[PDB]
């Protein structure tokens, strides 16, 4: 909100400048047919003449910073969204270690980006850097709490990296998050079964089977 | 057109705040010659110089603002072609959940993109969010009542529904606008006969025949 | 190159503006040395102010014109790029009539984008729009008359009009361009074939077997 | 950082014209007081009135220049990455020759965009523009020294070019770079076999059976 605070900012000086050299102005007009004398009519003149010839650059020059600002931020706001898209287009043609860097791109310009990081998370997870996954789909689930999907993802690699107690909550909220995701429950089941959790693990197998019928 | 009619608004501020300091000049100009006296004389260029810098200032706020209004409007424009894009993009990858993310976005730019309504509706299917589908698909016609490729996924959504009666209205009306699409026609057939429409769906089946008879 | 021819109006615009008001200016400095008289002294100080006047508001409506025409024309530019972008997008989810209309956006902002054209081609012939299409694929061609891949296309689209001898004729110009195409060769062997014109089919056939042993 | 070097000569630019508009003007406050001659008085404000004037227009001048200046820019980096998108759309339909040349329309508005000469390279690898593919690569690869993945690509072009020196060379830095991929391993081997290099050819190719046992 940086920007609504530099704005006010911005106009408040542009007023300021010019309030300034109206109400001396005024009262020029007022001590020049008051005091009929060249010499001190002049003066009041020049000094006039000047407050307004700084007040004019000073305002050019918030031109070009605003004109700067705003067109910077429309060119970070527009390489995000293109940093994201590049990075599925290369995905598409399984260039997924060009893709994970299109994605890191996107998060440099926006930290925030929930999708870049989950996406860069699925890379990661496709390279077989599942540490680095782990971290990516960490921060995706942080931004995003309810993003179910994100959270099955992350079951996943935590499966692949041995920590199949992480796994299961990570596929367990996923679940919780929406209970007809008959995939999330039939990997929770197969992580159950792995980690000897047996009767939860053929709850969870059921599940899969008797949620969707045509599964 | 709310730009047209600002920009003149602009323009004819502009315009007044320098005729007005014209005619006063003007006037000045001749006052000056007229009546040699310093203490007139001065309050006058005094006064002018005083519009002048008004006039100058007023402008410059303007170059600001119609600056942020063109920036703004560019920055909304390629915003809501990148969000449909983007869905487009994670939808190839079966990222439906973000797909439909990305397609409100789209929409919130710009109501009146109905393809982003349309794409919306087909994701929701997709995902069985068959109710909130129905009606984005509605919302895509009601935009572009003549696309009758809206017309048979609308169809398509409402059977899933249940709305086999609705569903048969949409199919005909996707067939009315194109009279070729066998799909359409078989896909009425089906509607027709689970409706117990048995001639109605008999007809429907042969035009899929016939119309294409490599179908 | 109508953008060079304004630029340069508008800088000798700015320039004329000023120099009148300088050269003005100067006499006046003499004149005022000159001629001690406040009345025609403080005369030609109003005029000078008033010259000025006029000299920045112009210049600031001038700074306006150029923003917008610098951001319109940007905004034009990647649109044009975006509608492309978007038709390949719909194409690879088979939405072919919304393809179709995107690249016709792209063509209306820019007529004599071939890619455009060749693409639009392209979705109405997958769509049965035959004779659009050759229309569309003509229209690509006579923007780049050296695309053996646009002549292959129309020369398939001319083929599914019936028009064998346009067919043919359009296949050899695409092999003339690249006289390694196989399928070129295969496509003008099978028109030649249908055509009646057998000597030639059969070498157009041969070409295709012998260019490479591995097709 | 040109532009830094030139954002600096245009603030200054704008502060030396005001500084030395103020510096005088300050002088002139005083010499008006000081000597009441109507005749000098006014002849240093209409000079201080004048530098203002110049002041004003040049300064206005650099705000037309620094708009463009930023637009321009922002307009080719939105463009270079749009080609990039574009060919990797064009390549997923398979339109190659069209790719290629969107790759290359992004090389032109950026010369080290190490992703489209990769890019560039497999299009015109697919094309069968060996040589111009392996120029592609060597350009992508002096940008990125540790793209593994560009150099197992230059080496399948060498291969390809009967360059089997070379492409065992290209294909050995791959494996450095990144040891476990069995790919290179095995394309490494089928090199150095046809090469003669058997001893190495037979370790090249127990290491991608031995580095992945699901492989």
């Amino acid at each position: 909100s940086k920007d609504t605070e530099d704005s006010r900012k911005i106009w408040r000086t542009i007023m300021l400048l010019l309030v300034f050299a109206i109400l001396l102005s005024a009262i020029i007009w007022y001590q020049i047919t008051t005091n009929p004398d060249t010499s001190q009519i002049a003066t009041l003149l020049s000094m006039q003449l000047l407050l307004i010839a700084l007040m004019l650059v000073v305002i050019a020059l918030l031109l070009s910073r605003q004109t700067e600002q705003v067109a910077e931020s429309i060119r970070r706001d527009v390489s995000a969204l293109a940093y994201v898209m590049l990075g599925l287009l290369l995905s598409l043609l399984n260039r997924l270690s060009l893709a994970a860097e299109a994605y890191k791109k996107a998060i440099e310009l926006d930290p925030n980006d929930a999708l870049a990081w989950l996406l860069l998370g699925s890379v990661l997870e496709k390279l077989k850097r599942l540490d680095e996954a782990a971290e990516a789909y960490k921060k995706a689930i942080e931004l995003k709490p309810n993003d179910a999907s994100a959270w099955k993802e992350l079951g996943k690699v935590l499966e692949k990296l041995g920590r199949l107690d992480e796994a299961a909550e990570a596929y367990k909220k996923a679940i919780e998050l929406d209970p007809e995701d008959a995939e999330a429950w039939k990997e929770l089941g197969k992580v159950l079964e792995k980690l000897g959790r047996l009767d939860e693990a053929a709850e969870a197998y059921k599940k899969a089977i008797e949620l969707d019928p045509n599964d």
